């Protein structure tokens, strides 16, 4: 099954107590941030927020996954720029939902690029986490997957 | 998974970020509110000098879930001054050639027993990160040391 972490290779942890409006940090204090509401949600937009954090994390994870598959395919790829776009809105059941698009730009003939990025979307742990909940809109060199 | 409980019916807020990861990677939001360097952790072949997506997920989920608890408490007019949440995020191989995350959310709150179970249970239904991972990650939620 694509969901079971069968053996933990790396573990981290973080604590927050003021939700979207205060501090959050990894317990080892390696990553420490102030959070605030964006202007769109009535805030100052003076700091980051969980949607941005998810965008940054997923872009990074997906980029890493593409570079991983490239390595395994012995395809020299210097960079794998990924732009992640994350939205939030109400789900109509009283909760909230995320929407995600991922746009990868890769220096390979398009069918080869599609093959790499398609495999990467299978192996990426953020993709595995959200599969079936978020229909992630993935494109490669401007073409929809 | 439940696609309907994760339908964004009207976007309140949208944001973008672009990563050129690997090592030594960088990632930035389009508005520059967040600019970070990236590293693989030492446990996964890297230098662990900068941040990584599991840290980013831990921070995001801890904050989102703390907020969800505060949100429901407010709706319930249950006085909470704060809602401490520790999110623990692990990564390892799945059986199929990819990787999967494990998540635990430990709330440490001034409310107890079945009232607390009820409140944090609602929070876990409302929280957008919880809706995003439902069924895929068996998120291990606890309140004051006790399973949800």
């Amino acid at each position: 099954m694509r969901n079971k972490n069968m053996s933990t290779i790396y573990q981290t942890s973080a604590t927050a107590s003021a939700g979207r409006n205060g501090v959050v940090s990894t317990e080892d204090k390696l990553l420490e941030l102030n959070l605030s509401y964006p202007k769109e949600m009535g805030g100052s937009g003076t700091a980051t927020n969980p949607e941005q954090l998810f965008a940054v994390g997923y872009a990074a994870c997906f980029s890493n996954a593409i570079l991983h598959v490239a390595r395994e395919a012995k395809v020299a790829l210097k960079e794998a720029p990924v732009t992640a776009t994350v939205g939030i809105g109400p789900n109509g059941q009283g909760g909230f939902a995320l929407s995600v698009a991922l746009a990868a730009h890769i220096a390979l003939e398009d069918e080869q690029a599609r093959q790499l990025v398609t495999v990467a979307h299978q192996v990426c742990p953020y993709s595995n986490a959200v599969r079936g909940n978020i229909d992630v809109q993935v494109s490669v060199n401007g073409l929809a997957l």
